[PDB]
């Protein structure tokens, strides 16, 4: 009675933590909070204590959703087929551990990074001495990220440090202003927190410039210009096609791909490339984002500019189940970086979907399947060792190993991880967070 | 019959139908006792364009009024698209009109050039809007703006120095759908997505905090926008947003239009350069242009001229006069003995020449003087000679 007043709590808590992360109206924020506010005093009342969480007593794949039926995700290689793009190839990964002399980053040993435009071109510029930078960004829907998101920051941090090249990341608080039901400060406030995160990934201040869209619009000779440029080579209909969007829809929704294509071109950023428009440009994410680069790749010639380069990563499923992408907005779904040790096992534990059967006598007969099961998706991503990550998957599969064991050995990779980035957060004080978000010349010469 | 931004049209040879225009944008009728109020308000002589009814129209000027009575500030804001170097003596209504405003009511002044839309609309470089923009500002500050009172700014330019401006533009594109741009301006999901956005751009400067160098964080300042009619429906979205986003409706005065040369039944417009007297042009082309283009309301033979009376309803010479001639008195007498058939539309015409020849000439020579210096100065985001 007491134990099932408490998990209401819990997960009407939860049903509002997801809500202020997605795009629900104040008003229904509201709504859900006073249901909150009613339980816990009922609970206070009961119990003669407060609440603590810690104490019991035909696939879709765009930039805002990512949806499929099967159990093994989305089939990536007919996403290359539909969006257009390249397969990434042996040819290629061997292409950039010559390139470097590193060894090619675990994403693209594995897969997880596996589609691609133009790469070669960012490469035939490297190997002749060219400059290249690189562009990725975060739309700050909330506080706190989540492990999914890491996946194309940690990479984009490693082509920063095996390339050596500057680095550009967009926060656009205009597009979480324009998409959510929050104030420009609010906006603002989530850019500059994630901006913290970003910067935990261990990016050098000296090669990064972090930008929001509502400050640097403002304060820029070049971004703006680049933006009108752009919004003349696209329409409506074009955008309708591409996002989906409709004529009930704000005019600033229509024109915020514009926004997210400025920065693929160097000349929005003068103090940094100063003033050159053929510095060629490389955008790492999840292939969501592809359709605004589609676009930016079409308009590119039609004002002047060379087209950016491309590199797409697979999808950091959801803890309920590959069906969907990890994401704030729903229930259940995300790790977050702010995650205890304690609140990383109890999701492992409690909400990462299993392959294995049902009964342990059954899993030792049949055994697991690692094309359906989460918790060895989430060891693919974050497992450094490749041949530990196939012994598992055929101790998984043979049934020697049980899903218990299997998800012990991803608790002891994600709390380390998670941890470590709390650690560095803590260390990116908001004087280093300025110096990050202050326009400025790094250190390049062109 | 047809008013809005890129097109004024009417089958009438009397021209635009002021008061049904009124009646279907739903603005106010300027009386009698609006003047008379801004005549006690400023102590000054009302402007020959209000004594003839040629700024007409308002929204919300008995507000403004009610706040410079109460000693409360107000801004002055309007605006010019730099489709070319081309300006004609049609766009010396408002910048003339908005320069006495200025004077009498000692306000600070905004003038918005949209190179940016110009842009997005005709076949330009940036760089080619760019430079209208700067030569059309020089026209603009060649009326005689006060440099401590007035900053005209380039939207290319100034969106990238203002902590304000662009934040406001958000705001006002999060608040406005494209079903509201359609219905208001007749855009269609074939433009471009440039065009369908401009509107908001157009509104921000309505907004104090647009410019923080002038108003800083100010929400509060009444905004009062000199303009012909055609530029309402800008005003008419934006009145609609501002209590949405929690700042005050711009106020509007609203004139009538020059017209063509060729008629009434279109506006001069420098689209079409048969309709237009440029800024530009000599002596000699600004007697030519009146003289064999200016159509005539009188009856051809002179015989059917004294026997039947000349229009002045439709004669465009006449309707010029009434813009430009400075003494009422010489415009009734002209009025009179033209509809009588005493003056022939040769004699009507002679009159009209000996005053746009000096208009049109010391406009010439005050552009001369504006320096690269004071150009750049009246657009440089500065703090002016007011404060908040
Ligand atoms: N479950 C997941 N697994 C793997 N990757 C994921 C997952 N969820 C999100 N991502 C990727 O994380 C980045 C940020 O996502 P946003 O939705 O904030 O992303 C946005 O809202 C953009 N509008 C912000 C933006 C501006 N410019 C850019 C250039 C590149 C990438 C992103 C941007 C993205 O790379 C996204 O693809
Ligand atoms: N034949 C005529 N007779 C009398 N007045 C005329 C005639 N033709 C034009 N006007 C007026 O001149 C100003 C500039 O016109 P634009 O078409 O450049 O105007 C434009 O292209 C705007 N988008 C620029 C703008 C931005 N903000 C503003 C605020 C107020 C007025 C104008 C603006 C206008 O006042 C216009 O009403
Ligand atoms: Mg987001
Ligand atoms: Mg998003
Ligand atoms: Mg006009």
């Amino acid at each position: 009675s007491l134990l099932e007043l408490f998990n209401s709590i819990a997960t009407q808590g939860e049903l509002v933590r997801s809500l202020k992360a997605g795009n629900a109206s104040k008003d229904e924020i509201d709504s859900a909070v006073k249901m909150l506010v009613s339980l816990k005093m009922s609970y206070k009342a009961a119990a003669g204590e407060d609440y603590k969480a810690d104490c019991p007593p035909e696939d879709f794949v765009d930039p805002w959703t990512v949806q499929t039926s099967s159990a093994k995700g989305i089939d990536y290689d007919k996403l290359i087929v539909r969006f257009g793009s390249s397969k990434i190839d042996k040819e290629l990964i061997n292409r950039i551990e010559r390139a470097t002399g590193q060894r090619p980053h675990r994403f693209l040993r594995r897969g997880i990074f596996f589609s691609h435009r133009d790469m070669n071109q960012v490469l035939d510029a490297y190997e002749n001495k060219k400059p290249f930078y690189l562009y990725t960004g975060r739309g700050p829907s909330s506080e706190a990220m989540h492990v999914g998101h890491l996946i194309p920051f940690i990479f984009t941090k490693w082509l920063q440090d095996v390339f050596n090249v500057p680095l550009v990341i967009q926060m656009t608080d205009d597009e979480k202003y324009l998409w959510k039901d929050l104030t420009l400060d609010q906006a603002y406030s989530y850019a500059v927190e994630n901006a913290k995160d970003i910067i935990a990934c261990g990016f050098d201040i000296n090669k990064t410039f972090i930008f929001s869209d509502l400050d640097y619009m403002g304060m820029s000779s070049g971004f703006y210009k680049n933006v009108v440029k752009i919004q003349k080579h696209v329409t409506f209909n074009q955008v309708k096609g591409i996002f989906g969007f409709t004529d009930s829809d704000c005019i600033g929704k229509i024109s915020f791909p514009a926004i997210q294509a400025a920065p693929s071109f160097s000349n929005s950023f003068p103090q940094i490339f100063r003033d050159r428009t053929d510095i060629q440009c490389l955008i790492p994410c999840a292939i969501d984002q592809d359709p605004y680069f589609r676009m930016t790749r079409d308009v590119a010639p039609r004002i002047g500019y060379p087209k950016p380069a491309l590199l797409h990563s697979t999808f950091f499923p959801a803890l309920q189940g590959a069906q969907t992408k990890m994401s704030a907005s729903d229930p259940n779904s995300s790790i977050f970086l702010t995650d205890t040790a304690k609140q990383i096992k109890t999701k492992v534990n409690k909400h990462a979907f299993s392959g294995g059967r049902d009964t342990i006598e059954e899993h030792r007969q049949f055994g697991g399947n690692c094309d359906v099961d989460v918790s060895f998706m989430y060891l693919t991503f974050f497992l450094e060792d490749d041949d530990k990550l196939e012994q598992i998957r055929k101790d998984y599969t043979s049934g020697a190993m049980l899903t218990g064991e299997l998800k012990k050995a991803l608790i002891e990779v994600l709390q380390p991880l998670i941890a470590e980035h709390q650690a560095r957060r803590k260390e990116v004080t908001d004087e280093i967070v300025k110096e990050f978000m202050t326009p400025r010349k790094l250190s390049f010469d062109f």
